[PDB]
């Protein structure tokens, strides 16, 4: 891209408090003005986990696998890994509750050939989908950096991905997580799991904030080996955005 | 259209509690299953006031007067009737804070001819934009019923208005007023003024609620001659919707 990124070690204060190894990337207006606590980690690539439901939803719409925004994903009554998935869901519903089996079936119907095509068009991380069509974003070799997330979300915000504008808009409405008269957040979490010995998992929070006529893009990730640390994925970025005057 | 509407006089309870003359229309799934406290008033046409900045936004975008969803509406410094308008505004911001001058200006640009044609394509009320190219929906001759509002909003929800799908989606995102996992409200208020004792003005609340995989369309209006009653345009529909198990 044409990203211009400045390291700002003052942000590390928010991480040391809870002994978190992670990165926050925050861009005002565009990728031409980004800041981070850690330039090295900003460009390091991790498993996307549920953040991948953003490209996946757009690819589902583009291919016709998802017929339109009113598509209902019916639950077959068989056990699913979380109780909050054991129910019929809309597209927004499935994204918001990170309904993995819904997106596993989307991925299967999209198929390897089309999936590869679109991750190339989107410049989505290392674009490596190998090893199983219904789990490459969960435990396979797909990797993306915080910098790449921000660039990808900026394109989405601008309707500049190689997808119809209407498909980008549908997926954006599905990502709205806070709506006030002059404060709108689009965001998505992810969590790969707790990893293995000496190879922690990754937790994500990515999105953008529209406050007045200003827009801020963000991507956070952190190493995680314990599920009780999970809420830090939103609290640390929230604190940093508060200190910048974005939130509150 | 094909609306099927049943009168249920029990709802009148939440009106008489407050000495309000008004109507509420509430439809589950589609206009094929609607209910109201008062059939006659449901079809009676009133000034849309700020609820007109839904069709006018679409018209704005369809005509080119609004270039896209990222257009900024620049303030000029000159006073406006309220403080919250004295600032630049996104399309969303202006809808959500209900910036009359922004929309006055949009109407002027679209002009009477284009406005007439589109209000006809949209079957919007009595389609009378007389005596105020920039005032017809606030003081002029334009009238629309609760039933018509509902049918219009369902059209918008389904992307079935005579406008590109993308413009419908742009305006829909601007109407989001509440966003939770599994609960999404799109909505828009209106007021027109306190009028007289003989001829009181009207207050509106219109929109839809997506809950689980269900959708509910609503339109409320009421007679209003005292500004202190203005929040009832929300509390009465809210109480009716709660008792239907909707406000989760």
């Amino acid at each position: 891209g044409h990203m211009s990124i400045t390291e700002n070690t003052s942000w590390n204060k928010e991480f040391s408090a809870e002994a978190v190894n992670g990165v926050f990337v925050l861009c005002k207006s565009s990728s031409k003005s980004c800041a981070t606590n850690d330039l090295a980690r900003a460009s390091k690539e991790y498993l996307p986990a549920s953040t991948f439901k953003i490209p996946s939803a757009i690819i589902g719409l583009e291919t016709g696998v998802i017929k339109n925004e009113h598509q209902v994903f019916k639950w077959d009554g068989k056990p699913r890994a979380m109780k909050q998935w054991e129910r019929d869901l809309t597209l927004r519903g499935a994204i918001q509750v990170s309904a993995v089996p819904v997106f596993q079936q989307i991925a299967r119907e999209v198929g390897e050939v089309r999936m590869q095509k679109y991750l190339k068009k989107f410049s989505y991380g290392n674009q490596n989908i190998s090893g199983g069509i219904d789990k490459f974003w969960l435990e396979g070799q797909l990797r993306i950096s915080a910098v790449n997330q921000v660039e990808f979300l900026e394109s989405l915000y601008l309707n500049k991905l190689s997808a119809s504008k209407e498909n980008q808009l549908i997926v954006k409405e599905a990502l709205v997580t806070e709506a006030a008269p002059e404060y709108l957040v689009h965001s998505k979490t992810g969590f790969s799991g707790v990893g293995t010995e000496s190879n922690p998992g990754v937790a994500w929070w990515v999105g953008w904030v529209e406050k007045e006529t200003e827009v801020y893009f963000f991507a956070f990730n952190m190493d995680i080996d314990n599920e009780s640390k999970l809420p830090l994925r939103k609290s640390i970025p929230t604190k940093i955005m508060e200190s910048e005057g974005i939130i509150g």
